[PDB]
């Protein structure tokens, strides 16, 4: 039994239907987390890092994947349909689209860097006994982007583009001069095309990225890929396991088979640059990940549990009334007899309230056993003093008493801060 | 329509090409609505009427299809996926939502208490009409619907109902006044599984409800063929034009054909009933509406294009710090070269900055015509006065001077009211 299915058996965020060999369902719980996830990369993408988001078409024709050369490349690893026959078939990727999309209009040097994202979902059709739970799967979700550049700026790019890996691996999350992870750096192999200057002019740059990171990096030199430089990023379970999460690989192949062109600042024709950009790779993979390192316990902001309220005597009116009116609150949400909706960026907490008869001391061992991040308990004492017992579930001492308000305030300042 | 396709062509908004015929490109400011939209709906569906987001998997079994009985009526336009060197056992593509739900419901054990039991999917669908059939945003192959199912017993069911009407009493009779009422509602009975007089008594609690309503209606013959009842929702459009948003279904026949149930307080067994729910339907053709309407006058709320600063003039250095000023600290965007994270929640508006060198009153030419919801302008006077000069979009002559804290404290005082 894999940690993933059991965490998902535990807090129900999983579901697999033979009706739908190796495609993933998402419940209410994985969809919170996935959506959360996915929020965290767009903001980021969007109002930091200068990505704009298109949503692209999942399938295109086959006369597509021919001319980008994929179709015979994937052969029974992609799906196909017929239409009423130009047979189209369904995208494993993104890449073929965001070049249609820079082609579409007359590209001039001064809107680049142009960079493009898509959540957009991909199909990749793999052995029966191939895939294996959110790591290897048919139907996933992958974070993607594309970076059209000319050569000068590539370095700033990739710098960029690095930062934001930065970000993830090494500052918002756990699991390990001293980094998260090391990079792979591969350079040209023996058979390849487009110039080499290009060629030289990348890999020195990269180099020098790679060389003024302080990050480890190992050359790998000569592996991959005919199309030019690629960067792997690599992190280490605590299980020891090596894993290549993310990408960053440059592609020759596809601006001169799509034909792209840009106006300079000679007024001649060039070709742009294009770079292949993936943070958390496969989402479904990266949740995995998340599960076999934090072991079914999340960060606050990613749990879709985010705290419980447990009165101790299921009768007791005043604990009753507190714990109800805390929930209330923290929850915020809206009568649905009623007409004024909610706004937008209001604050938002799961919550649950636990009514069962049992014991307190059941209450607390199962809410503990489902992950709460936050305990939050009403006693006799807690009435009277009226304010709540609260603690942090990976410690167990906190013990706060603490006000509606400063636990609101205490949760915003969470969620604005992650961790 | 050529007006979706003349605000697609001034706002960047929609991109179409040969090579995917029926899915619609919706790159960064289409994007942006086309998200907005989905926001907004997501907010009020789950902080709201009680909804829990799920993702089900695009691909499924014909089996499925089969046991569900679309594959027989609704297989005509329905796209299929084979893909198989070898069986081959005729995977179909998903045009619904439906029996997906339906597995999720029924993959595990439940209980009265879980009920009302409302989910949601916002996932793709693939439908496949007629090459020539294609209106662009009208009817596509590729459409995102906002669908979502209900599973409550019979107590609960006309309560289900006036709230899932309430939702649509936002969206249409409040929020968009495009045209005291701006709705009127249809009818049911067109094969069925199932007694005719279940099925008469199902149209007896139907028309019993909007015997309550107090809401205008109207009858006919072949509006949802089964499972049964059901409720359409029409639109009289700008000029002389009825359609149908959303439909509201009452399914008797799929808890039965997936054998659903769960457990009464009295502890037995018994079948559930569920509403097939819609509001937006399709997110594309909603959005066509919207732009017929509107031609791209968006209100601050959904527009691309938020406003914009004009430095009178645009080679003085004091007009244009007191621009930029006001720009950064709008968008409120970050450092791509900091290890600090963009939180969430925190305000953001597009604001674009024009410093092309002209009449003042030529880069006031378009910006009405960009279709911008607010002019910015920053004179000699507004340097002196610490302040900028606001003018209103659909307002042609009032505005306002006021100062940085106050266009951000009024831009978001305003987005918050779905102005
Ligand atoms: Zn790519
Ligand atoms: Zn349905």
């Amino acid at each position: 039994a894999t940690m993933t299915s059991m965490v998902s058996q535990r807090q129900d965020l999983f579901m697999t239907d033979p009706l739908s060999p190796g495609s993933m369902f998402f419940l209410p719980n994985g969809a919170k987390i996935f959506n959360k996830l996915i929020e965290f990369m767009k903001l980021q993408q969007k109002f930091k890092f200068g990505f704009n988001e298109v949503v692209t078409p999942l399938i295109y024709k086959k006369t597509l994947w021919e001319k980008s050369g994929h179709w015979e490349n994937y052969a029974d690893d992609m799906f196909k349909v017929e239409t009423t026959k130009e047979e189209y078939g369904l995208k494993p990727m993104n890449c073929p689209g965001h070049c249609l999309i820079f082609g579409k209009k007359d590209r001039s040097y001064n809107e680049l860097p142009l960079r493009f994202s898509d959540f957009s979902p991909l199909h990749r059709n793999e052995a029966s006994g191939a895939l294996s739970g959110l790591t290897r799967l048919r139907k996933f979700h992958q974070d993607d982007g594309h970076i059209f550049c000319t050569p000068s700026q590539v370095k700033s790019e990739i710098f960029n583009s690095l930062k934001l890996i930065d970000i993830v691996y090494n500052k918002i999350f756990p699991f390990v001069a001293e980094s998260n992870y090391f990079i792979n750096f591969s350079t040209r192999p023996d058979h390849f095309i487009g110039d080499l200057k290009v060629w030289n002019h990348a890999e020195q740059v990269l180099k020098e990225i790679l060389e003024e990171s302080g990050k480890p990096w190992k050359l790998n030199p000569g592996d991959g890929a005919f199309y030019g430089p690629k960067l792997d990023i690599m992190v280490t379970d605590h299980l020891r396991k090596t894993h290549q999460v993310a990408t960053i690989q440059l592609d020759f192949q596809l601006p001169e088979r799509f034909d792209l062109k840009f106006k300079d600042q000679d007024n001649s024709y060039k070709r742009p640059i294009m770079i292949h950009r993936a943070t958390f790779g496969s989402i479904e993979r990266f949740m995995a990940l998340l599960i076999d390192s934090n072991e079914g316990r999340w960060p606050f902001w990613l749990n879709p549990y985010q705290a419980v309220i447990i009165p101790v005597n299921t009768k007791n009116v005043q604990q009753l009334d507190m714990c109800t009116a805390l929930q209330k609150k923290l929850r915020n949400e809206l009568e649905a007899d009623d007409m004024e909706p909610v706004p937008l960026n209001d604050w938002h907490f799961n919550v649950d309230l636990d009514i069962r008869n049992e014991p307190v001391g059941y209450r607390i061992k199962s809410a503990i056993l489902k992950n709460y991040s936050y305990l939050i308990i009403v006693g006799d004492e807690e009435v009277q003093l009226q304010k709540y017992n609260i603690r942090e579930r990976d410690n167990r001492k906190s013990f706060e008493k603490l006000t509606m308000s400063q636990i609101w305030e205490k949760f915003i300042e969470l969620e604005k801060n992650y961790k």
